[PDB]
């Protein structure tokens, strides 16, 4: 098992994207899962982000049913801005404004998630968080697979994935994934149309040089539901005592949303003698998005319409049934660029044995954004009283009426046009030393984080060019039997892209984390364990200004300290286990509003389980049967505290039937279903306008064959 490769089971043992080194997680000073694609290949997530059910410490109902981005809240943190945090072989997909990329599943091997401080080997980043997904590479072995799908809200999906070698030798090999997906919103009227394609190529010269040419190319026509929904008519009960159906779409008939996607590079390696091996990872991408959106907002007697005209001209008692709506309309275009190169020195110092890394890591991003922006009452309102009604959470919500995304009345809307650069660059040296049944890793980072933006607008030119020093260390004892405690201590950096009074962008926020736990991996046996209390703290967080002005005032700080339990298996040829545990006690430390309380959207309590088994016996023989449960304990829905999202837990549900008995093995059928109970549940809100009905039943169909 290869740390960028194929686990054999459903749990993998390596893992390269903690230390930037093939180590066996054990190995591993931090909490690192590592969701297989084999486990992807059961439950047929529709993205990474669903693909993150069963992991701990992440909470993926951010916008609940959307899969417009793959958005995660690791730790109770996240990027600032609404803006994801993932990167792929490697490197970053730095995204700005709504300009973020997601990569299909399927093209993926694996895909995971490292919590806690990351910028000891990556540079800026969200504190406790990060999303690592590995790109397929050409097979060992010849693949040729078709698969087809067909669910619920009209779900058609068509895509192959093929890897063979061009030579008798394996010098030459490729691997080429593609998919066209189609389907319905959950949300009426709303569309998902996704094609995409992964050229991969490899090259190995010899036994010691790898190669491999990775590029993919997608385009989304539209992306899907994005919108806001109000806590009255979702969490909480709209005057007339009923709510809004979980399909409701307060959003125009004629809502548009899309994002086209292109980037090309290579992962490459080569061994050059006993000591010494170098790598290279590279990728330039191309990435659009453009929308014409009508989102909602608060309900007409939420504190956010207060100085809306629109509404008030209702009966005062009438306010809290009819709802607030803005739009968007953007265009983006983005050009990032990235490289990291590193040396792995390995030698020895006694009974001391090392492992020392040492690279550069390159980034440059560019994106150019020009969009309107609608405000208070730059679109019209909408009753919520009849898409309320048993008539519409019977036969469904209506498709609502068109609007005017041209006209952009100067007075209810404005113009919003700025050219983002981003530029990083660091050098960062780590050593592995192992000292017999000791294994000490240690590390640090310099970065070079610059910035401008540029306001086509304003003319305004705001740069910033932070230097900033990050470091990790940590300890973790190779018991001869598995067991393998640990701890460490981790640093995090992230520059801000505000400006406060003094017309000066923030410095940035940093991440100090704390964790011990202990991490148990048999030899024998195919099942992993791991288990971590931390402690992880963000410091210099941006908030209110004591003054009360529109500008926002540096100090805040925000503490994480929580526990984390995971456990994959192959309790059997025949038994699949997979289940977490998570605590997670997020508190404003220091804060000019919020001191005391959580921030939004991340419950306290998280938990999941799964197993799946397998017959090879009987006229069961070939058949799969699995399911699941994932809870989602309450959480905060705004960062007032005011109200409180309900915790909730869906089941799902897997049958899996090898296609051999009538001549095709390694080819199958399937039926996934997800929330078997078509439970209502509003997955969240990130404030009192600003709420997400979580995914409905759905059901799909598979047909994977292997020829
Ligand atoms: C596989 C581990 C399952 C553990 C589930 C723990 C549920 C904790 C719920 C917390 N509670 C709502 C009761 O406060
Ligand atoms: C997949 C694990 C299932 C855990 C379900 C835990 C439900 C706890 C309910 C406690 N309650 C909310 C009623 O206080």
């Amino acid at each position: 098992e290869s740390a960028w490769g194929p686990a054999a089971t459903i749990a993998a043992r390596q893992s390269a994207t903690g230390t930037k080194t093939d180590t066996p997680i054990q190995k591993v000073p931090q909490s690192i899962s590592v969701v297989t694609a084999e486990e992807m290949a059961l439950h047929q997530p529709k993205s990474v982000k669903e693909a993150l059910s069963y992991t701990p410490g992440v909470s993926v109902g951010t916008r609940g049913a959307s899969n417009t981005y793959d958005h995660l809240i690791i730790r109770g943190f996240a990027a600032e801005g609404q803006s994801q945090n993932n990167y792929l072989n490697g490197l970053k997909l730095q995204g700005n404004f709504y300009n973020d990329a997601v990569i299909d599943p399927y093209m993926l091997e694996r895909a995971e998630i490292m919590r806690g401080p990351v910028s000891v080997l990556y540079g800026k980043s969200s504190p406790g968080g990060l999303l690592n997904m590995v790109s397929k590479r050409p097979t060992t072995e010849p693949l040729k697979e078709v698969q087809f799908k067909a669910g619920t809200d009209s779900l058609f999906q068509t895509g192959f994935d093929f890897s063979d070698s061009l030579d008798d030798d394996g010098v030459y090999s490729y691997r080429l994934t593609g998919l066209a997906r189609s389907a319905n919103a959950q949300q009426k009227g709303s569309e998902e149309q996704r094609y995409a394609i992964a050229p991969a190529f490899t090259w190995r010269p010899d036994d010691k040089t790898n190669f491999t040419f990775l590029s993919y190319f997608q385009n989304e026509p539209e992306t899907g539901y994005y919108g806001w929904l109000p806590k009255e008519g979702t969490v909480e009960p709209l005057p007339n005592g009923k709510r809004l159906p979980t399909d409701f779409n307060e959003g125009a008939k004629n809502n548009t949303y899309s994002r086209n996607e292109k980037m090309v590079g290579y992962s490459f390696d080569h061994e050059f003698n006993d000591t010494f091996t170098v790598r290279q990872n590279l990728r330039f991408a191309e990435n659009k998005t453009s929308q014409n959106s009508v989102y909602g907002y608060g309900v007409c007697s939420d504190p956010a319409n207060a100085y809306s005209k629109q509404c008030a001209a209702l009966a005062p008692a009438d306010k809290g049934h009819y709802l607030a709506r803005k739009y968007v309309v953007d265009d983006e275009k983005l050009q990032n660029f990235s490289v990291d190169t590193q040396l792995q020195s390995k030698f020895a110092t006694g009974d001391i044995d090392h492992t020392l890394l040492t690279g550069v890591d390159f980034m440059r991003m560019r994106n150019d954004i020009n969009a309107w922006f609608g405000y208070d009452d730059s679109v019209p309102l909408l009753n919520l009283y009849n898409p309320s009604s048993h008539h519409h959470h019977h036969h469904g919500s209506s498709v609502n009426t068109d609007f005017d995304f041209n006209a952009k009345d100067p007075a209810n809307s404005g113009p919003y046009r700025i050219l983002n650069k981003q530029k990083q660059t660091g050098v960062y040296v780590q050593d592995q030393a192992q000292w017999d049944k000791v294994l000490v890793t240690l590390g640090g980072r310099y970065d070079w984080a610059d910035q401008e933006s540029l306001n086509r607008v304003a003319g305004t030119t705001d740069k910033r060019d932070d230097k900033q020093f990050t470091w990790r260390g940590g300890v973790n004892y190779l018991f001869d039997n598995g067991v393998t405690p640990y701890f460490s201590y981790s640093e995090s950096f992230e520059p801000s892209s505000q400006v406060g009074k003094d017309g000066n962008i923030f410095a940035p926020s940093k991440g100090k984390q704390y964790e011990v736990g202990v991490k148990y991996v048999p030899e024998d046996r195919p099942i992993v364990v791991t288990g971590a209390v931390y402690n992880l703290t963000k410091t210099n967080n941006l908030m209110a200004d004591p003054e009360g002005s529109f500008f926002s005032v540096e100090g805040g700080e925000i503490r994480a300290r929580g526990v984390e339990i995971e456990a994959k298996a192959a309790l059997s040829a025949s038994v699949n286990v997979v289940g977490s545990y998570t605590y997670t006690d997020a508190e404003y430390t220091t804060d000019t509003t919020y001191k005391g309380n959580t921030p939004a959207q991340v419950p306290k309590h998280m938990a999941s389980l799964w197993a799946d088994y397998t017959f090879f016996d009987g006229p069961l023989s070939g058949l799969t049967l699995g399911t699941g449960g994932r809870y989602t304990g309450s959480s905060y829905g705004d960062p007032a505290n005011s109200f409180k999202v309900g915790s909730y837990t869906v089941v799902d549900a897997l049958v899996r039937y090898d296609l051999a008995r009538v001549g095709m093995a390694g080819s199958n059928v399937a039926l996934h279903v997800n929330n078997l109970f078509d439970r209502e549940y509003v997955a969240s809100c990130f404030n009192t306008y600003g709420c997400f009905w979580g995914a409905e039943r759905q059901v799909v169909a598979t047909a994977t064959f292997r020829f």
